[PDB]
């Protein structure tokens, strides 16, 4: 049985008037987006912030991820540059599918990803950078710090409300984190600390595939997760269990849990609503930035 893609989550293409600030816009789309857990926001075509990270000195040690670690029930983290990681990432994907990386359909990577997660005869290992502080490496967005030069054409993005460094983070301190992905690199089902909102921007690269569950089904997902989780992980606290909450979306959908999907492309935002469980994986070499915010 092949993977059945969940229905698509809402995609909003606001005009320049509606693109005023995220909090006011997110508040207006809330009646629909909170019923799907996640949503995608495409900025106007003329809104193109330049990549402001120091690519030359961007050196990181990615995490190692075995796709079928739960099904099977040694591996250690090589330092890459942003360019050397991309060469490895593209070589892996083109070799795996035996075709140019830009020719692999997104539905094929999705179908192959979920086959490998539950496959016991093929062990696929990938690498990714995650939770990289924008303070130590610089943000993908231009920032008024004096650390790097801001051109006059870039000041509008350093002051934009959609710049993740300008999101309100103080609940009635925190900085955005960076994520460098490759094909099959994934993140497990989780919600944010304090049931916070989260906003995610894909600066460049191949798409990031998301799955989302509305907050009204959070208890149902947790019950399905605990009923099907291994016996040794079923009783673990949520903060620790979320580190290994891998589950095919079709399994949740079979148990009545509503699940929505989307492919986040370069230059697009993804917002997850409070207590909306979400998971996903990367289609290929990409660079993302994320922050939890409060309304
Ligand atoms: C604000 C911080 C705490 C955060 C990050 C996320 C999240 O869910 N993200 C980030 C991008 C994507 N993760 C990946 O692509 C991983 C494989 C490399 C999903 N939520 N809050
Ligand atoms: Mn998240």
């Amino acid at each position: 049985a092949e993977f059945v893609p969940p229905p698509e989550c809402p995609v909003f293409e606001p005009s320049w008037e509606e693109f005023t600030d995220p909090l006011s816009f997110i508040g207006r789309i809330r009646p629909l987006a909170e019923k799907t857990g996640i949503c995608k926001i495409r900025p106007p075509k003329d809104w193109q912030p330049p990549f402001a990270c120091e690519v030359k000195s961007f050196r990181f040690t990615p995490r190692v991820q075995r796709l079928n670690e739960l099904e099977a029930m040694f591996g250690f983290e090589r330092e890459y540059t942003l360019q050397s990681f991309g060469e490895m990432a593209d070589n892996f994907k083109s070799d795996y599918f035996n075709m140019p990386v830009h020719m692999v359909p997104t539905e094929l990577v999705e179908k192959e990803f979920w086959r490998l997660v539950s496959s016991i005869e093929e062990d696929v290992i990938v690498e990714y950078g995650a939770d990289i502080s924008s303070k130590d490496f610089g943000s993908g967005f231009p920032v008024k710090d004096g650390r790097r030069k801001i051109l006059p054409e870039e000041e509008e993005y350093a002051l934009s409300g959609w710049n993740l460094n300008n999101m309100p983070v103080l609940e009635q301190m925190k900085v955005p984190w960076l994520y460098v992905g490759m094909c099959f690199s994934s993140f497990c089902w989780h919600i944010e600390d304090h049931w916070s909102y989260s906003i995610n921007y894909l600066h460049w690269g191949e798409p990031k595939t998301w799955y989302g569950v509305p907050s009204h089904a959070a208890e149902q997902l947790e019950e399905v997760m605990r009923e099907l989780a291994p016996e040794l992980f079923e009783s673990q606290p949520d903060l620790l269990h979320q580190l290994v909450t891998i589950m095919n979306p079709n399994v949740l959908m079979e148990h009545g849990v509503p699940v929505y999907r989307t492919n986040q492309c370069a230059g697009e935002f993804v917002v997850t609503f409070p207590r909306a469980y979400h998971s996903g994986f990367n289609q290929g070499y990409n660079f993302a930035e994320a922050v939890n915010f409060c309304t």
